RNA sequence: GUUAGGACCCGAAAGAUGGUGAACUACGCUUGAAUAGGGUGAAGCCAGGGGAAACUCUGGUGGAAGCUCGUAGCGAUACUGACGUGCAAAUCGUUCGUCAAAUUUGAGUGUAGGGGCGAAAGACUAAUCGAACCAUCUAGUAGCUGGUUCCCUCCGAAGUUUC
RNA sequence: GAGUAGGAGGGCGUGAUCGUUGCCUAGAAGUAUUGGGCGUGAGCCUAUAUGGAGCAGCGAUUAGUGCAGAUCUUGGUGGUAGUAGCAAAUAUUCAAAUGAGAACUUUGAAGACCGAAGUGGAGAAGGGUUCCAUGAGAACAGCAAUUGUUCAUGGGUUACUCGAUCCUAAGACAUAGGUUAACUCCUUGCAAUACAAGAAGACAUUCGUUUUCGUUGUCAAAAGGGAAUGAGGUUAAUAUUCCUCAAGCUGGACGUGGUAUAGAGCGGUAACGCAAAGAAACCCGGAGACGUCAGCAGGUGUCACUGGAAGAGUUAUCUUUUCUUUUUAACAUACUAUGGCCAUGAAAUUGGAUUAUCCAGAGAUAUCGGCUGUAUGUAUGGCAGAGCAGCUCAGAGCUGUCAGUUGCGCACCUGAUGACCCUUGAAAAUCUGGGGGAGACAUAAUUUCACGCCAGUUCGUACCCAUAACCGCAUCAGGUCUCCAAGGUUAGCAGCCUCUGGUCCAUAGAACAAUGUAGAUAAGGGAAGUCGGCAAAUUGGAUCCGUAACUUCGGGAUAAGGAUUGGCUCUGAGGAUCUCAGAACUGAAGCGGACAAAGGUAAUCCGACUGUUUAAUAAAAACAAAGCAUUGUGACGGCCUCAACAGGUGAUGACACAAUGUGAUUUCUGCCCAGUGCUCUGAAUGUCAAAGUGACGCAAUUCAACCAAGCGCGGGUAAACGGCGGGAGUAACUAUGACUCUCUUAAGGUAGCCAAAUGCCUCGUCAUCUAAUUAGUGACGCGCAUGAAUGGAUUAAUGAGAUUACCACUGUCCCUAUCUACUAUCUAGCGAACCCACAGCUAAGGGAACGGGCUUAGAAUAAUCAGCGGGGAAAGAAGACCCUGUUGAGCUUGACUCUAGUCUAACUUUGUGAAAUGGCAGUCAUUUUGCUUAUUUCGUGAAGAAAAGACUGGUGCAAACCAGUUCUAAAGUUAAGGUCAUUUAUUGACUGAUUUUUGCGAAAGACAUGGUUAGGGGGGGAGUUUGUCUGGGGCGGAAUGCCUGUUAAACCAUAACGCAGGCGUCCUAAGUGUAGCUCAGUGAGAACGGAAAUCUCACGUAGAACAAAAGGGUAAAAGCUACAUUGAUUUUGAUUUUCAGUAGGAAUACAAACCGCGAAAGCGUGGCCUAUCGAUCCUUUAACUUUACAAGUUUUAAGCUAGAGGUGUCAGAAAAGUUACCACAGGGAUAACUGGCUUGUGGCAGCCAAGAGUUCAUAUCGACGUUGCUUUUUGAUCCUUCGAUGUCGGCUCUUCCUAUCAUUGUGAAGCAGAAUUCACAACGUGUCGGAUUGUUCACCCGCUAAUAGGGAACGUGAGCUGGGUUUAGACCGUCGUGAGACAGGUUAGUUUUACCCUACUGAUGAAACGAUGUUGCGACAGUAAUUUAAGUUAGUACGAGAGGAACACUU
């Protein structure tokens, strides 16, 4: 009557609980100033780092308090191709250059971004990861509508009031190099939450997983298991439509079209 | 003499309640320490021959890799060696795996019992683990094993019936 | 006159209580007795001795009242036994001294060890006084002790600069807020799930006053950050602390000098410079502040060498010799230092530059150029006065401590670089700098200059840090984190040897047997040893040669293989202002001379690789992994956590996170969606709850209708679980095999691939390898049971992974020998433990079927010592196997019951406008559309919300729009300016910077969310169950409830998983009655007519029929036919069978009825008789002046009697698996081994004689039958062993059997010789070497006189071995949904104890008829030699020939 690792990720006094000694500032976008919603502020990238949990680069930015003499501090996503000690400019007037930031309603259908905003003030959420970016489809004609094409490639309507850099996250590819090691796997991992390696569920006793099976190890149950499956019993491919790989009967995906 | 109770006395593998442990050991984390001397020879760089250049061949230089021989360290293959009322409740001799990484290691700090933690052996969790340890309910129940303490005299069995 | 289990009657002995009678310092109780007595016996009385204060009888009362046991409790003691033993870590020895005593103490003299990876010098953790001195009886320091880590007594731990204290980290905890019955719990640095929380200044100097800026805590580092100290000297024990001398730091407070200014240093073109050169808010910096690795450069320390001086060692010989000292702290001043800058000038015939990179018109190179940064550098101060080394004097004194050189040497540090990351390598306190210039100030004000004055608190500072101060019950061969490191050899921090420093501590002496532990070496052969090359052996460095297949082109690779290596004397080449190569000579042809240091090759299987794993039996083929693939999720979300409030991932956002699977590359990925699952924006009414609705009722209720999810229906889905046959036919000897048809609700083994680590048969078949191969490899494949990410086929590198050859190699073997050390031995000293009913010689016998004890025989002499492994069915542990238990636990599910998260519906939280519609007399039901204030979500240093307006500019008709901040890693703050007063000052007031507004901002909005109910779902989780009998259990079967005939033996009764069978129904007639008839069958006879249809007669004891099995019963019937009728009915009770003489099932006889049939008697309470069946509680029904308990009427609800609904395990529980991860109580009531009975089966012998032997039964055999023997087969049984008799085989060794293989002497023959066969006396002696296999067996290759068969607990595990078998890891196949399982393969997997008694082998040995020698006798015990060959016989006898002997003699 063990408890599955599944259950124990969960657990927040757990082993599973990140690693944030490296983390540098959330990447967020600046406040929603007066000055963004009705004008343009604009801020210098002092740096572009390295944050150890994050493919993108993060951009440093230093911009000027409108009500006091403080120099404000930021950190935006690194959209590619931008260089140190370049002007960034964030706002309702900002034109559109690679990393600048305004309304998704003034980008043109077509154009490419990041880190939109789903409510209007997110600071950012869609498109963060490295090398990602989000399509412009459309806008409607009141202004209040944009829809966008997220990385997953899902269609989404947004309030065009929200914001959005323009341009392509940076360091992209580094998914496509091969890992050949494992260190290396064990390194990455390191810095964030636990997920290395992974035992499969069948090695284990059927104490430690409902999987593992016994003198042969198989499955020896269906492993497509139902959405309401409880904590302990969820376990193989979840609410699994299909299962098999797709190969041969390919022209469905065109005749069905 | 029936029966209830500690119920002639001693005896479980178990249950439940409420506590205590991560000084061993398992996996994180912060912050320190540590690994003779060799072999090999990648990019990158120089020159010589050929070429108009691209590039080619020969010779250097350079110093890569979860590469290699091999100490210390970390480990544990074999003799099925020694010892087996040990030096020792896991040691000793030879031998052996690995030896700049998924390496070794100190402290501090996160995880606690149907819970942790696990490169998964039902492994590890203070000589305790296919459910720790401490106390309590608890003299737990025992159709089963063992014991059941002075004398003489007299009567004297059953192992079949039924449920 | 017996007696276990058991019961009764009397009695003995012990406390204490109420009585009664007494005894005791003139000696109570208790205790010892080879004193004297009493009881059959419990027990008693006395005597003597001891003892030194209480006792005793009798009658009752009461009881913690009697012990040999319980592996019983606690305590005390034996034998073993002066035994096992005190043997790791190389070592000690001599003299003196001290002491009662010295192998073990102290000095000296010798010999060795640790050998700067220490047995050295110091720390952290841990210890806590173990430190120092003096003293010392016992104990302890496993011998000893004069000695101590021990005992006693005293004494030791000084700090501004070391550390703690401060800072921040991983983290953590308050406060606030919220949750809990409560305890508890949730948040908080990016600080909050919080928030009216702060700090500073000045005057005041309290308050107060006043001003300024402001959201809010703390703890966690004796290795991280971190203000400043050094050298010398001193104590018995402390010292970067005390003393002496010399320094630095921070905080104070003034003094004296000096900088700067009427606003605030001076120099240089410039980098920049110089003791000093005004300041607040405010904002920004620098240092602190950082990874790993590789090479280069420099410095420190060390090491080496050179001249000088002092000392010491050597001096027969040689040595201008060999060793030693020859030092310089922090701190002060000045200079130099791997880089970077500034000029001037610009570079192409491009240059510069590093070992490496790399730089330049984005200005390189270069200038008698210049500036700047870092010392663990130089000089001087310190400083020689100290320290060190010498030499004098009797505490004082003197001399010298000097001047050079080099290093790929070594350790550390620094400097400039380079390489690396799907890694990118803290923070804060602290010190300091910049931008800014609001304030302050004339007798003034302010200022990082000198020199002087004052202070630095609290705690830790001893000592060990380990083969004796820690943890391992210890002075334990284990374990436990760091720093410093010398010479020689050398690649080397290796090994070996040394110097500094340390140490000889491990009880000792002597002998030198067996056996052992460790170390070596073996002629000839070379794995023949063995499950196996286990173990050992070989190989090994460096230089030069030479180097395959295979391959992922990296590799393979020291592949394989072949040579060389010393010494000495010369020669040449590489460099600054230590490497490399040649030649010659010389030796026992040796020379990596010690040390160090791979054995190869060819195949097969796994896993791709580095990595991981079962602490203490598994290191692997298991896990991991990179690659492949699949699932889920766009945040109103996924996965998980959570008692609650709530939370984590998330400082996140698809190049992301959460679930699985497969397992590098290469190649391939067949066909099946019927099932189980999962899924869907499909259809729809089949099914379905609470609430709400409708109808009946003064009502409870009941009845109806509607109704979410889920179910069912339909679609999708196999890199989801999983599946990939059975039958028939066709071609037709079958099989396998081809096609076809067919059946199950899919499909019907596609590519591939094997007797595979997955084929039973199996030692498959053929090749190959060998002399011989159940082994290896390659092939074939009627694949028991191969097959595609439940992955299939491949595969280089690779491995303490499985297997087979071969080469080298060898003590594995033939075959065993010898040598060293430590033991065993003996001695001084010291000194346990296991175990122990009582004990210990056997033979048989019987016996609980292997006695030590008993019967009968053999027989039997003290006490000892070293050995040993036969016996004590020896020790170990209340069997881990097996069964039993109404005993468990781990795990599983399609077991029973339930259960958290979850899905769905209702009511509620719940507001308000409007519209549309229906009903009601403003309200209500329904639909639609709003609003926002409840509610929810997310933000924000709750600034620019919503609505209006304005300056400038531009576009511009108003309107509206655009701009007043887009080349440029800068600056933008205590403000200007206008208007109006005071006051003449950044004074006062407005404006500069519009207005209004009882929403900080945004997103949802009565939705969601929360609360309670209702229906789904739920091995994630809890609880529990998972019959019995049984020739062990299981699988099977029911001898589980019933009936008949047999076993059963003439009343009844009687066992077995004993025989042969039958029951859980069937029947409105097959019950009941009346009447009539006589059936089965046989002979003879009648159109179609036939063996058989109907019709006749005669005869028919019953041979037919009677639902069902059997047995019995029946002839004007019980049978056949016809008709009538419900007695298959109403009351009770009794009787018989089984029997507890309970129930239940059956049936019988009565008494009351009400009937049917018959004229009537009569017969009917079911079937001719013997089987056909079912309690308590509950429900339902029938019948009844039973009750609802103040009184009533209802409705409803309870009752009494009796049926039906049922328990088949049938006297009647609601119940699935797995465990090899396992557990407990027991069981020899019961399996697995030996032994016992049996002997079918196995084996071995006979009797008769049909026959075979051409002729002839019995030379040699023996059919059909038949009598036996044996216990090396197997079976059967269950007697002994379940608080354990160690369960296969081989090795080793001994003995016995004879059913004789050989050898000896013979008989017989279908015996010529030779060979062979049968038989007798007979084991006396012998019965071998290898292939394959764990093997017993089997089969082959061989030699041989022969290569006999057996026994001894299937001889022989405290004798080995451990291959097989049978725990725990893991692979395949088959089975199961699963956990798991195989009576199928694979692979890894512990082998303990002897010192006792006996036994045997050896060895001493007391004592009688006096002692003691020498020489003998010999009882008895044991015995030992067995074969073969050659010559000769002899080419002989015999024989047609082929062929072919023997005795004697000799070796
Ligand atoms: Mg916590
Ligand atoms: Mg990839
Ligand atoms: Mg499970
Ligand atoms: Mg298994
Ligand atoms: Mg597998
Ligand atoms: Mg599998
Ligand atoms: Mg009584
Ligand atoms: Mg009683
Ligand atoms: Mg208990
Ligand atoms: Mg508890
Ligand atoms: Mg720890
Ligand atoms: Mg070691
Ligand atoms: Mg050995
Ligand atoms: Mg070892
Ligand atoms: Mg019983
Ligand atoms: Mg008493
Ligand atoms: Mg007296
Ligand atoms: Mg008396
Ligand atoms: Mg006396
Ligand atoms: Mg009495
Ligand atoms: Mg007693
Ligand atoms: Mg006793
Ligand atoms: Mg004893
Ligand atoms: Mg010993
Ligand atoms: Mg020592
Ligand atoms: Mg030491
Ligand atoms: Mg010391
Ligand atoms: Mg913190
Ligand atoms: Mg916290
Ligand atoms: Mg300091
Ligand atoms: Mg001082
Ligand atoms: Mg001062
Ligand atoms: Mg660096
Ligand atoms: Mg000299
Ligand atoms: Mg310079
Ligand atoms: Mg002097
Ligand atoms: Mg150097
Ligand atoms: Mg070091
Ligand atoms: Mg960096
Ligand atoms: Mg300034
Ligand atoms: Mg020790
Ligand atoms: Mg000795
Ligand atoms: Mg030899
Ligand atoms: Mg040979
Ligand atoms: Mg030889
Ligand atoms: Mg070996
Ligand atoms: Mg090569
Ligand atoms: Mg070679
Ligand atoms: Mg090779
Ligand atoms: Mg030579
Ligand atoms: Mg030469
Ligand atoms: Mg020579
Ligand atoms: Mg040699
Ligand atoms: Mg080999
Ligand atoms: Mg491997
Ligand atoms: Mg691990
Ligand atoms: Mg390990
Ligand atoms: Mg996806
Ligand atoms: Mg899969
Ligand atoms: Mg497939
Ligand atoms: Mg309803
Ligand atoms: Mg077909
Ligand atoms: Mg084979
Ligand atoms: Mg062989
Ligand atoms: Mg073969
Ligand atoms: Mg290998
Ligand atoms: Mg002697
Ligand atoms: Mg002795
Ligand atoms: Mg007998
Ligand atoms: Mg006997
Ligand atoms: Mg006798
Ligand atoms: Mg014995
Ligand atoms: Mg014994
Ligand atoms: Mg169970
Ligand atoms: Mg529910
Ligand atoms: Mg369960
Ligand atoms: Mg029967
Ligand atoms: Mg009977
Ligand atoms: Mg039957
Ligand atoms: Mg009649
Ligand atoms: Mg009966
Ligand atoms: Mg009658
Ligand atoms: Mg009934
Ligand atoms: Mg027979
Ligand atoms: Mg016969
Ligand atoms: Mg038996
Ligand atoms: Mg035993
Ligand atoms: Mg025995
Ligand atoms: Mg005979
Ligand atoms: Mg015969
Ligand atoms: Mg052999
Ligand atoms: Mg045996
Ligand atoms: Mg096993
Ligand atoms: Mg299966
Ligand atoms: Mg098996
Ligand atoms: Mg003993
Ligand atoms: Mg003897
Ligand atoms: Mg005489
Ligand atoms: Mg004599
Ligand atoms: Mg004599
Ligand atoms: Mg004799
Ligand atoms: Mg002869």
């Amino acid at each position: 009557g063990r408890v599955i690792r599944a259950q124990r990720k969960g657990r927040a006094n757990g082993v599973y609980k990140s690693h944030k000694s490296g983390r540098i500032a959330p990447a967020q976008y600046r406040v929603y100033d007066f000055a963004e919603r009705q004008g343009y502020i604009r801020g210098c990238i002092r740096d572009i780092v390295h944050e150890p949990g994050r493919g993108a680069p993060l951009a440093e930015v230093a911009f000027r308090d409108p009500y006091r003499y403080k120099t404000n501090k930021e950190h935006f996503i690194a959209a590619e191709g931008q260089y140190s000690g370049q002007y960034v400019y964030c706002g309702l007037k900002a034109q559109i250059a690679v990393g600048n930031v305004l309304p998704i309603n003034r980008i043109p259908e077509g154009t490419v971004v990041c880190n939109v905003e789903e409510k209007v003030g997110d600071r950012g959420t869609f498109s963060r990861a490295s090398g990602c970016y989000a399509t412009i489809i459309g806008h409607s004609e009141d202004g209040d509508k944009t829809r966008i094409r997220l990385p997953s490639g899902a269609r989404k309507t947004i309030p065009g009031s929200c914001r959005a850099t323009v341009g392509i996250v940076a360091g992209g590819g580094r998914t496509d190099k091969p890992i050949l090691k494992a260190g290396n796997q064990f390194h990455k991992y390191a810095r964030k939450r636990k997920s290395w390696p992974r035992v499969r569920g069948v090695a284990m006793n059927p104490v430690d997983h409902p999987h593992g099976g016994g003198n042969h190890q198989h499955i020896g149950h269906p492993a497509t298991v139902s959405k309401w499956a409880s904590a302990g019993q969820k376990v193989g491919l979840r609410a699994a439509r299909r299962t098999g790989l797709v190969r041969g009967g390919q022209k469905e995906k065109m005749a069905m079209k």
